[PDB]
């Protein structure tokens, strides 16, 4: 494939609107995206107060690093809270959303492997 | 699922002939990963990963500080913010240049190690 390396300011992606059943409240700016990326994507979530991405569960992994802010995880059974700093691993095929239950906005980093897409 | 703050991963000190300066957390590593895998980068103040290439890419968020880039020739600063993709066998390194610790995050494809 191509050479080189790419630097740049992740907030000079405009952050994009999500809209599904599942999911209100959220935006997204696809850093490393389908037409770069050799094996994994690299996104960045906006979750606005109040916003959700409910419980689901889909065939390929997640490795999310929380970067500013309170986010609850909902999970299979229950919910836990995690803030910046923390790091999440989600098996592929385990239930796992996400809710701000704060006044300000919640941003983490997402990465799944390219085959879920972008 | 894994939820665990990443300050609580016991960094490990990395010293090879090209690394000084530099602690590196495995938070998602070879025994949980399908795929890629998660590591946290310190760079100490003065730190180097000197110029080095290998056959797969880097994916890496900068979370703390001015890291300087090394690239093929040149050097480019960035900061707090920033993305850095690598692709495959483009030559880099890293540097810390400022007085305070930078820290960044960087993910690997498996065959890559950890
Ligand atoms: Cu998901
Ligand atoms: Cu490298």
């Amino acid at each position: 494939g191509p050479s080189g390396m790419i630097l740049k300011r992740a907030y000079d992606v405009t952050p994009q609107k999500i809209s599904t059943d599942k999911v209100r409240g959220v935006r997204k700016r696809v850093l490393i995206g389908l037409k770069d990326a050799p094996n994994f994507v690299m996104r960045l979530f906006t979750v606005e107060p109040g916003g959700l991405c409910d419980r689901a569960s889909h065939p390929w992994e997640h490795e999310i690093f929380v970067l500013k802010g309170k986010l609850t995880v909902l999970k299979e059974q229950g919910e836990e809270t995690v803030e910046e700093g923390f790091y999440i691993f989600v098996e592929p095929n385990e239930i796992h959303g996400f809710r701000n239950d704060t006044d300000s906005e919640v941003e983490f980093l997402d990465l799944i492997p390219k085959e879920g897409g972008e």
